[PDB]
């Protein structure tokens, strides 16, 4: 069995391997990477996913999104509260100003110990989820929005034919903006591409461990536990790397850098944070390997959730019984 200890892999394809997305995911995957939900690929010195960002100062950020901690530093909360719209230049100059700018410190190490200590402290103003893309068109490889998409898949694996699309999202990010422990909408994979700015670190439960960390978060969240089975489908709950050493649960950690893609696993628990002033892209996939996951999926029926178009086919065709109940926290 290949990476047997679930560690996140790092991969160097080169531009011949950059090709055929499909073929190098699966590659990745005959090499063990799965195993630790998470993998990081370093593009080949020859590509670029366009000339200069010189020129998205004026993309919108319509609903900023401000994240408001409850708890404690190791365990704790976020909502967001939504702030008046703003340009990305505009975004730009709120994350350096002096209330939002990042510290000064000495490497990750010393600030990822920062975040942990002092994020509950602070509201940062994250521009998450912003439909669109900024890949040349003439960008061929790796290209986020050319992508093939997760309804044919589908339909190439099953033979039925679904309503939906499947398009890239933005993310503009700050100092301490964080995402909360989550797998993916039906444990499809997710692809991220840090094109600018600050790193953005990554923490991952390896996907056979984890049932290990919903045990956790029903006991360190036993009020969101009792009012849903699937709570952390909401991506609100934080749990330290401390807290996590401390109740014995398996993941590792990363930092992605600008120019580096990140490609998180079916059912691989994520969560992280935000260096400095920083846009990343992400869209969701599948493969083949996918289907069967899709099919065990967990669900959030309580109202919380609340997601896109698409995912309704996802759950008619691949989860019937569970469609009724899961359409109705829907509506
Ligand atoms: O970058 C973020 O804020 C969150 N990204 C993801 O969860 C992802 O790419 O799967
Ligand atoms: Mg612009
Ligand atoms: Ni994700
Ligand atoms: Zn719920």
């Amino acid at each position: 069995a290949q990476n047997p200890n679930c560690n996140i892999m790092i991969f160097h394809p080169t531009k011949e391997e950059f090709n055929d997305f499909d073929k190098y995911i699966a590659y990745m995957e005959s090499q063990g990477a799965h195993r630790a939900g998470l993998a990081k690929i370093i593009p080949p010195k020859e590509w670029k996913a366009r000339e200069t960002y010189d020129n998205i100062s004026e993309i919108l950020i319509a609903t900023p999104l401000q994240q408001v901690a409850s708890g404690r530093a190791g365990v704790f909360t976020q909502y967001h509260k939504k702030k008046k719209a703003m340009t990305v230049g505009e975004y730009r100059h709120l994350a350096n100003s002096k209330k939002y700018q990042t510290p000064p410190h000495q490497n990750f190490e010393d600030l990822e110990r920062k975040y942990w200590k002092n994020r509950i402290y602070n509201s940062p103003i994250y521009g998450a989820d912003i439909s669109g893309s900024l890949f040349d068109e003439n960008t061929k490889q790796w290209n986020l929005g050319h992508l093939g998409t997760i309804q044919d898949l589908l339909e190439k694996e099953c033979g039925v034919v679904i309503e939906g699309v499947n398009t890239p999202y933005l993310y503009f990010g700050m100092w301490k903006t964080t995402f909360a422990w989550h797998t993916e909408d039906m444990d499809l994979y997710s692809i991220n591409y840090l094109h600018l700015g600050e790193p953005k670190t990554w923490y991952v439960v390896p996907p056979e461990h984890g049932q290990r960390l919903e045990r956790l978060a029903r006991e360190l969240f036993p009020g969101s536990s009792r009012g849903c089975g699937a709570f952390l489908r909401h991506k609100v709950a934080l749990i330290s790397p401390t807290v996590l050493k401390e109740n014995g649960i398996p993941f590792n950690r990363i930092t992605q850098e600008a120019g580096e893609f990140m490609v998180t696993f079916p059912y691989g628990y994520h969560a992280g944070f935000n260096h400095g002033f920083n846009c990343a892209e992400a869209i969701n996939f599948a493969t083949p390997r996918w289907i069967d996951y899709g099919k065990m999926a967990s669900q959030c029926s309580c109202g919380e959730a609340r997601v896109t178009f698409s995912m309704d086919a996802f759950v008619r065709i691949l989860q019937p019984e569970r469609y009724d109940l899961w359409k109705r926290g829907q509506d």
